[PDB]
């Protein structure tokens, strides 16, 4: 019930945050197209007893006042939006994008999410969906009895036919490039929903605008760097035992305070 | 217990499955008519403690919010319907089929199956069988005082008899073809059944609407790589001790705030 | 926050919930004066610091506000006089109660 | 004698009975055809102090009512009755089954008893029985000199002998199957008998109605995972650990309370 | 309508956060003597007082 | 003194046993006419709280 012990809890729960990002950043490192997060902490308001700058005489000011602090708590929790190492999979149907951009997906109520991890497949109808049964907004279609699948540099998805001695250009695949995309909201299964920290996106071809370009079999692999995440949790642990020492600390003052 | 020790526990068994995976391509590398295993990581849900895009003020709103991630779950392991080399064994029963396709076999209850391993065997009764007791769904019959079988470019079976001194045309040996091949499940003996992901089964002749031809004396090898297969085991190695050690963590954290 | 009795006493502890008809009331039935209300289905609810109070709901990306929770100011808060209950009402010796939103 | 001392000897106690089916998991690693089990919990009753909805006045209403609750005691141990991994051992007589149903055995008795471990052997007459010494239901009997005996993919089983060149049969292994199979009671030596929960057995030959299949030679290993097994012990013992602090902390303060 | 949905395979777990739980303990400890201490120093008062 | 206790002495003598056999078996690997060894475990007895 004292102000120390408030402030140890505070600074215990907010190591608590910082240990769970850690953890869920290195839990899915093998998770294609993640991209990592860490939390930034601000401090909580300060009680002033003496005010800085007091007129404490009639000429003197006092050079600072009393104030003491309530605490610490985390505000953020942001995405480093970088861009992970290539992969080679040698798969017809997987595109990974270079540069910026998401790929935008129909969700089954009729609003439309975006994404980024790109490794494409086709339903029972041909159409072109992702991992998780969701499909393309601009409603690729694969017809049957073909041979190849290539997508060029930019979204010109094209197929081999057996009988036409060329391909036919199926349909265009742009993507959707937003100036916030830090301030992206993120749902499950790797799909992003627009919000309004984000801007409204303004769909446009691989290659301009700032669009980046897309690459047939390969596989844009998280973000997550291991080598000093190990580095992150010996300092968490560290902060933690030190904030657990503190409430022990004032636990053995009010009991030799109590104890007379 | 805590939010990060369940993370946790979610990348060992994603890692965990992980390693299964590569374990099982790697152990039938020499199958023939075998096709690899992937499997694709999808992250969980994430609770949203700060809303992104809050109002704070009237002018003012947050970019980023806070967000915690519940972990990752596998989405799908699927299996990789690539081509694989082709060998040599003088075998006059055995065919290779190049391309798209899918022989039909009748398991003895009725239903049909689709296999790639060609590698047929004759029973006592002169019908075409494929290794493990099945016959081919055209039920092709092989007859007495048979020299030589021929099998051409396209679906025909014929047999040199010495009577007659002509080849008859024992039958016609058709194979089918899938709009979503990877929606195949998978049961033993190089066996796939039809499901909902998958199409109705398209069957046809070879050369036509893009079906693979058969080639005579040839087999389908299995498409897996133990080069690529030993970095891959190195990285699940390595990323499940670097997962462990976020249990580790934990428990230690626990342990410092319980001994207070 | 104004009670059944109809006069409207002035409280410290903020410990919100929201009752079968979607209003903002404090623990205890008691309702807000600026009458808060939540619709059904909300998917989050954020106060900023302002004071404005927003609601997301699944479908639309911009949020749609519900109220605005201004706050009384005192010229003497110690003469308001304590019922129980966490509930100060206004009395002769504190100045007339002034409204404001917050922060300013 | 008081509430939270009650509530905290009800938590160690679940915590307890949590360990004790996570050893019995794990003693039994290496049993053929053996199932894992997993503790379900519920909460005890809360005792009510003022009712929630209490229609405080004329108009109002309350929010919340004040309840304190009991504890939590364990409700049910699910088995989970997934596929064992199979093993290989090159004998004539071990037969795993692979999918549903249960071999049916006669206890001594006279009662019918279910098992799921093929692991056969030969008493003196020559009547296949299991290990133990409990015959199969069908009464299978194995002639004297028997060359070898077979067991098809079917529940046929014949055995060759030297003075004839077509193998002569002898029984059917038929398999039955139940409506619900977890809530099979369960006694020693790996036999589950019949219970009102469980539906009335069906018998079939294996391949059909759903039914499994017979490999010869194979032995269905335990499907206990050992990965998890390590991660459970750390947060049950965590647990207990929380729990006996509570406790303490109930002591110290009755203590400190009765001190005066 | 903003309903939840529905995951195979998974169990939603309790939303316990242990690490207040101990602080908690600890505040709960402290006040519970204070407000014993609280007791005897009335009873004092009044052992005192009757004696008179 | 407690039923985990006896459940983890009953496996660790199972595994005892299971490791004899094969120090057992791999021992005399040389012997002519020579038969191998496998021992099979089964569950102990089941205690009931709650009728299924």
């Amino acid at each position: 019930m004292i102000s120390s012990l408030w402030i140890a809890k505070t600074g215990l729960d907010a190591q608590q945050t910082n240990m769970d990002v850690i953890a869920n950043n290195l839990a899915n490192v093998s998770t294609n197209g993640f991209k990592r997060q860490r939390a930034v902490f601000e401090d909580l308001l300060y009680q002033t007893i003496r005010q800085p700058g007091a007129q404490s005489s009639e000429q003197t000011t006092l050079p600072s006042g009393l104030q003491i602090g309530t605490g610490v708590r985390p505000v953020a929790t942001e995405r480093l939006h970088s861009q992970g190492n290539l992969s080679q999979t040698n798969n017809s149907k997987d595109v990974a994008i270079k540069g910026q951009g998401f790929f935008q997906v129909m969700l089954p109520d009729g609003t439309s999410a975006y994404t980024r991890d790109g490794s494409f497949q086709v339903d029972q109808n041909g159409q072109l969906v992702t991992a998780g049964g969701f499909q393309v907004q601009p409603a690729i279609t694969i017809p049957a009895n073909a041979l190849s699948i290539t997508i060029g540099r930019d979204g010109v998805v094209s197929v081999t036919q057996q009988g036409q001695a060329a391909p036919v250009q199926v349909g265009q695949l742009n993507l959707t490039t937003f100036m916030n995309d830090t301030g992206l909201e993120s749902i499950g299964e790797n799909l992003y929903i627009e919000t309004q920290s984000s801007g409204a996106p303004n769909e446009s071809t691989p290659g301009l605008n700032g669009a980046g370009l897309l690459y047939q079999g390969y596989v844009e692999t998280s973000n997550v760097n291991v080598a000093e995440e190990l580095v992150n949790m010996i300092q968490v642990q560290r902060a933690y035992e030190i904030n657990s020492k503190a409430v022990s600390t004032t636990d053995q003052m009010l009991q030799k305070l109590t104890q007379l």
